[PDB]
């Protein structure tokens, strides 16, 4: 079944139709362009939707919509997606998040994150998680080591997804193990 999962703020649950409106809002603000070359129109902005519900259906989890009870129904999205494109450290399952800048400075990322990987280690019983950004990325590479996910450099790699050309090609592999995780 679809796993929803709780935080002590957060609720992480199955996309509902209605997310697609606040999504589509997210991904058109132009603060968006720190980590993207352009901002998503609603076509770009529902095929990634797609992708997360196909995703949730075919595996039962997925990156789960963000929902804070008291405050907005959907602030954004984090959870897990399996790793099947042709890269070294593939098949694995990575983690993922992109959050609305209203909800930035919170420890909201943060909090999600660390319920996704609760989950996915003590209820999937995985034997790592991996995440995955550009080096200009520091809010997001930023995260993964406050987490407790690890680099090396060593492990960079240019994603098979993106043409030869693009600049946000090369990529840096963060991991974290079972083991790792317990420590916390
Ligand atoms: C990567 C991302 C999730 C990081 O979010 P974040 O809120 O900065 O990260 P965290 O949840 O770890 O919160 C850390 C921040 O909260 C603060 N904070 C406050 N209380 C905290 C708490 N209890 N625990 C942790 N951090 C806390 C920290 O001081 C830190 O502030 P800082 O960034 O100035 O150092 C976010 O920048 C993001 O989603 N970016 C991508 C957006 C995107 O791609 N959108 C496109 C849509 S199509």
């Amino acid at each position: 079944a679809i796993s929803e999962l709780h935080g002590p703020r957060l609720l992480l649950r199955a996309w509902r139709d209605s997310d697609r409106e606040a999504f589509a809002e997210m991904c058109a603000d132009p603060q968006v362009m720190e980590f993207f070359p352009s901002v998503l129109d609603r076509a770009q902005s529902d095929a990634l939707v797609d992708r997360v519900q196909a995703h949730f259906a075919e595996r039962g989890y997925g990156p789960w919509a963000l929902e804070l009870p008291g405050e907005a129904a959907f602030i954004g999205f984090t959870g897990l997606f399996d790793v099947t494109m042709d890269v070294h450290f593939a098949p694995t399952v990575e983690i993922g998040w992109r959050l609305a800048p209203a909800y930035w400075g919170r420890g909201l990322a943060r909090e999600a994150a660390e319920t996704a990987l609760d989950f996915a280690f003590e209820r999937l019983r995985l034997p790592e998680v991996v995440a995955f950004t550009t080096p200009p990325n520091r809010r997001s590479w930023g995260l993964m080591e406050r987490l407790g996910m690890r680099r090396d450099p060593a492990e960079d790699f240019d994603h098979p997804l993106l043409a030869a050309d693009h600049p946000m090609r090369r990529h840096i592999l963060y991991r974290v193990d079972a083991a790792r995780w317990a420590e916390r």
